[PDB]
């Protein structure tokens, strides 16, 4: 395996390096080399050592297969097989005023809901798509677009307090605004933008107002069918893409097969990243991205390969999903009530199920203010602090707004 | 600051001051052998443990500090006499003498069971391993589950039928008996492994995940193209327990069931042929660092090690055919091609480009098995045999002989 042999090579450097001002330089470097030696082995996990090993075996076989595919017609048939199988109105006036702020972080999605017959998702999506000229770009007839958009919005539960089309509309608009970050200009392709926005719009479709954990615990059909892994995220994606199958709703029908293939890859990639358990993994990638960030003249970021761009895009959607504490207090406060209401509904579901009440789920026991300060300090702030570093100086305001709201909720703890 | 970057931050100040060959070889080989997600896991682990320290502290604070830490922790941090109806009977019993033998003829087991080899072999395994007593599984419950399971294995499908399931189940049973693996696995780990094998291919439609993705199938659509069949097999396997009098796991504790479900999902997902290289990688690292207790028995400490072995065991059992006797192996080759051919017949009706081995005019049956052995089956079994040496030598020998036989058949 590679790491085993790489460790054996450097271990040999240490043993053969040993074999006044010079002394200071000599000794300072030896313990530094030793520090890096321990830190290599200790920060190593099972899947990290394995990844380098699997990837060498993959590379090695692909060399042998390229050779074999040149031999006979048969060699080619065997190579192709092996390669593919074992290798990877008054309302319309106010709505328009609220929509002036479509590219602004401070848009009030709640008023958008109010002036749009409680259809903020269709309202905001059509607005975004006209703003980004995506309907023209990707040959999407309005008729088809709204047909899809309406069905999508229909499969967002009305009865659910937080994970309703209003949350979807917020993430969609928030993602739209994050894409406009100056630091990321020519950076993404039109299909990448299309993927991102559609990803955001569907990221929570048919959400039943309960956690994956609840679904697993209650042995739900949904858990059972998705083998307890990313049960909801998989379900959202499945609905999102199946809705395209409805009568005159295929918004992607005018893209090439490759375009659709790629878009489907990215959309799956991004919505799966909205699993809150994938949080640390996303934050890890974003931190490494900041560390090795390369910036082209006048401030615009330099993201080469797809791998880099998708890391940014899935982090962008995740950051947009966790945007509420960074919004104005008037907005943020309403999201807090909405989240709690949903949390308490799950608690009621557990009470009659005779299940031990979920942490936060009982309105009788809930602490809220102290909770938001926990949520900010440990999850929201680290994420946004990282994002703001990557996109500096932009998003400095998003952070100050968050920091202020943290202090406000801190000041509310009885 | 992330770890690998922190390492190379010091490693680079060391080299830019040390001034050598073995350091400059590994200077390049550290960075180059580094992927995109191998780098990521080092860091995501650093942050997960960082936060878990902070929450442990916060829990100690108030009743509130505990509610907030429990919330955050759970949300942003991970984790008949024979069983079959028969008049043939006595013949079935003779074939079943070989239940613990690698050379059992599953095809005759099918013959003397009224084509019910899965129920026949499973009931046999469970009586042999005394699992029904161990896990309080009433016979009715067992045969009831077993029959419904066998029913959801397509008859119309040439290779991925209950006969293949029965083969993997019996092959896994035999691999668990490897002397090199004695006290190693718990009874629940054995139960997990055998059940995993029995259901690993349930409701298989006789087509590849690739086909399903390409044809934009409901199955692909609902499983977002990742491990489409493997996820589906598991979903069926576990949903069947919901049938009246079929819950074979009803008498296990909640934790026992929770753990078994974890391992079964873990193992069946590993039967994705695209996970092949990853499985082999883990098995090779396991071999390299293997610790063996007195008189030959392996020493596998934590769950992580045992599950790597168990998933590799089921995978090895799924790719066992070329390591079986030529009489058996030859029949599996025909069966696999028949299904492959039929897979192409579906592509044809769909106007799709016919898959590599999917056409009989173009198929290199013999040259193909030699490719399959040389590149996939032999490396896997060669690794397995190293881990459980000297056991599995017989398997390797049989494999080697059969490879030479198919080599000698190339026109
Ligand atoms: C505005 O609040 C919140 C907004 C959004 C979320 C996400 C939706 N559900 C989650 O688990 C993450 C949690 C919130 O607050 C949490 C702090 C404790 C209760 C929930
Ligand atoms: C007995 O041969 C085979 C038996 C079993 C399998 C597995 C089931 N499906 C797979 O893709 C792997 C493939 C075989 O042979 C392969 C090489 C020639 C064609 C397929
Ligand atoms: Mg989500
Ligand atoms: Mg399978
Ligand atoms: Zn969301
Ligand atoms: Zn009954
Ligand atoms: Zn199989």
């Amino acid at each position: 395996t590679p790491f085993a042999q790489v460790l054996a090579s450097l271990r040999s450097v240490r043993n053969n390096f040993t074999i006044e001002s010079y002394q200071k330089l000599a000794m300072e470097t030896l313990e530094e080399l030793d520090w890096a030696l321990d830190q290599l082995e200790t920060i190593q996990t099972y899947r990290s050592v394995s990844e380098m090993a699997s990837n060498k075996f993959k590379r090695m076989l692909n060399r042998e297969l390229t050779h074999l595919s040149e031999m006979s017609r048969c060699g080619n048939q065997v190579s192709e097989y092996i390669s593919n199988t074992f290798l990877d109105t008054e309302n319309e006036d106010h709505l328009a005023k609220e929509l002036e702020d479509l590219n602004k972080w401070g848009l009030n999605i709640f008023n958008v809901a109010g002036y749009s017959h409680n259809r903020p998702l269709t309202a905001i999506m059509y607005a975004i798509f006209q703003e980004r000229d995506l309907l023209k770009t990707f040959r999407i007839s309005s008729d088809t677009f709204i047909t899809y958009m309406m069905t999508l919005e229909d499969h967002y539960h009305s009865d659910v307090a937080y994970h309703n089309s209003l949350h979807a509309a917020d993430v969609a608009q928030s993602t739209h605004v994050l894409l406009s970050t100056p630091a990321l200009d020519a950076v993404f392709t039109d299909l990448e933008i299309l993927a991102a926005i559609f990803a955001a719009a569907i990221h929570d479709v048919d959400h039943p107002g309960v956690s994956n954990q609840f679904l697993i615990n209650t042995n739900s059909e949904l858990a059972l069918m998705y083998n307890d892994e990313s049960v909801l995220e998989n379900h959202h994606l499945a609905v999102g893409f199946k809705l395209l199958q409805e009568e005159h709703a295929d918004i992607f029908m005018n893209l090439t097969k490759k375009q659709r293939q790629t878009l489907r890859k990215m959309v799956i990639d991004m919505v799966l990243a909205t699993d809150m358990s994938k949080h640390m993994s996303l934050l890890a990638d974003l931190k490494t991205m900041v560390e090795t960030k390369k910036v082209t003249s006048s401030g615009v970021l330099l993201l080469d390969n797809y791998t880099d761009r998708i890391q940014v895009l899935r982090n962008m959607v995740h950051a947009a999903d966790l945007s509420n504490p960074t919004k104005s207090l008037e907005l943020y406060r309403q999201w807090t009530d909405r989240i709690m209401e949903e949390f308490f509904q799950q608690g009621d579901k557990e009470r009659e199920r005779g299940m031990e009440i979920s942490p936060m789920a009982d309105k009788h026991t809930a602490c809220v203010e102290k909770s938001q300060v926990g949520f900010i300090d440990y999850i929201v702030h680290p994420l946004w602090e990282t994002w703001a570093d990557l996109v500096q100086p932009d998003a400095q305001d998003i952070l100050d707004t968050l920091e202020d709201n943290r202090n406000w909720y801190q000041a509310m703890i009885p």
